[PDB]
């Protein structure tokens, strides 16, 4: 709307780079509108900006016509002719208007454009984001519960983390501060959209590498794990440095550590145990709590195996419901039995 | 050089999206050496092109001194000022010049310019190419050998193969068509290279995916490999599908597959055996060729075991320079102990 010096100074005056070959385009779409809410739909108007210096300049539109019945529109062969020699009835013409005000400037709108352009590029665009940190847990902020989901922050950007993806049983507060895993960020049409979970198996191996070291480092191996969300989880971890004991490195210094992984975790149990190549320790180490007497191989190709236990630990190798048994089982691969001894 | 027309309408004329913010700078900087070596380099030039027509113009710059020395260069204030209201001794004035020719035009460089930015995004440019089809293997023409590589092509792309990447003791020669496992693909300041080798052990894994739809499918699943480049390599492979032997999907109808496999590997040999849970089985099943009688574990958390062969099948166990026993023992992980038997 008004030639007011602006423009070229405004371009990228600090941080980024922004090419105008699509910022004036968006502009000028943006300054006939800008025109229009700003003295009347009388006329219709074009806004050029041919680079250089730019200069917002505008034209109003006028069909050639063989005779004149609203001046605001339609112009004579004539009179049209003046502007443009080559005009002919059915040729639109265009006259260049000047400038004006009526108490504030128009002309500022070219900003919101520019901003809106620049949270454009604030989603990394074309791709999705180098937010992409997939695979890894981090904390959110929780804006609101909606029942079915929560609506949670990281950094700045939000996202919904489904009742289906939390810890079974927990109750989550606005405020709240959680951890939550990365499984996907996914570039949407309306900027880029992390997919999190608390309840699958790489959330637990996430809290683990976040309190533990040796986990980060690979110092500590995360050999098998299985998890019955909001139940308990077995996670069977070796250390590839002898000197480094697995099972300490995971408990902490004085079961901290683990305290803190079974805080995120609500109330989720986890049984850290060590692994074993040999598959009658790896099936004695994933029952505990529960004494074994002896792991019998009932089939050494389809890995299926009878446990023999001291009764007084019958129930509990199996566990409340089968649990022990069953995440051990699935922390094994093996079908596993369990059968109380007879001593003589 | 020369305003005669151009620009704009070749600007994209059919295929890709090139944006002038960039062009033309190239070009105007490419223009004044083009204005130079079609006239001379007496006087001092600028090329400008305030986008719209853009039509190509220049200026000769001259500085305002307080006498005149070499007029080519140089301006007396009072006649500065009539270019430029505000110049002071010590200005740069431009004065606009025409156009000519003399024989031909050299205008017509901005093509090459044009060209040459279409030849950098033929690189994909920022990050380093789609053609990033890292960990599978692709045929490459082999363009010149030079001793300690060869030069081969792969699609519209040039990458040397080391000869320490070559099959150990095969032959390259200029022409051939050589299968090679692409490890990775890095954008360089000179474009993206296609990093290839024909000897490490996925150069293996990849000529099965290639020949035997199964381990392309998962139906057929590789599970361990050893390998000697040049030598030997052993496979292990398991069938996902009960119905499906993966013995047989590996040899093809009648050996075809398998052969087709070996004569891309020059002369190494490669034994695909069948994969087994029970580490005897799959000790056993990695000595072929040899019968083992039995394997006996010598330690289960450790993997150690001692296998005992029928005598005149010790050495063919051991395999020529311990290469069987070794290459066995590689791929199971287990260290391995040949003995002969002794039957009452």
């Amino acid at each position: 709307m008004n030639i007011g010096l602006l423009e070229a100074l405004d371009q990228l005056e600090e941080e980024k780079g922004i090419s105008k070959e699509e910022v004036i385009p968006i502009l000028e779409k943006a300054l006939v509108s800008a025109y229009r809410k700003n003295f009347g739909n009388s006329k219709n108007v074009e806004v050029v900006i041919d680079r250089n210096t730019g200069n917002i300049k505008v034209y109003q539109l006028l069909e050639v016509v063989e005779e004149v019945e609203d001046p605001a529109t339609q112009i004579s062969l004539e009179e049209a002719k003046k502007i443009d020699p080559l005009a002919e009835v059915g040729s639109i013409v265009k006259k260049e208007l000047n400038v004006k005000n009526f108490g504030r400037i128009a002309a500022q709108t070219a900003k919101q454009v520019l901003i809106q352009r620049i949270r454009e590029l604030e989603k990394e665009k074309q791709f999705e984001k180098y937010s992409e940190l997939k695979g890894t847990v981090t904390t959110a902020e929780v804006i609101r519960v909606m029942g079915e989901w929560a609506d949670i922050r990281i950094g700045k950007l939000e996202t919904r983390l489904p009742k289906k993806e939390w810890i079974p049983g927990e109750e989550i507060k606005a405020g709240d501060l959680v951890k939550v895993y990365i499984i996907d960020v996914v570039k949407t049409t309306k900027g880029p959209k992390i997919l999190v979970s608390r309840r699958v198996p790489e959330f637990v191996i996430g809290l683990m590498k976040l309190e533990i070291p040796e986990v980060e480092n690979g110092i500590v191996e995360i050999k098998a794990i299985a998890r019955e969300p909001g139940v308990r989880t077995k996670v069977a971890v070796a250390s590839n440095d002898p000197n480094v004991d697995p099972i300490g490195a995971c408990i902490g210094e004085g079961g901290s550590r683990i305290a803190a992984i079974l805080k995120e975790l609500k109330g989720e149990k986890l049984d850290v145990l060590k692994w074993s190549d040999d598959p009658k320790q790896l099936i004695a180490n994933a029952l505990a709590p529960a004494t074994v007497i002896e792991v019998e191989i009932l089939d050494k190709e389809n890995k299926a195996a009878r446990v023999l236990v001291p009764p007084t630990q019958l129930s509990l190798a199996i566990g409340k419901g089968g649990q022990n048994a069953r995440l051990a089982a699935k922390l094994t691969g093996w079908k596993i039995d369990i059968k109380p001894i007879m001593n003589l």
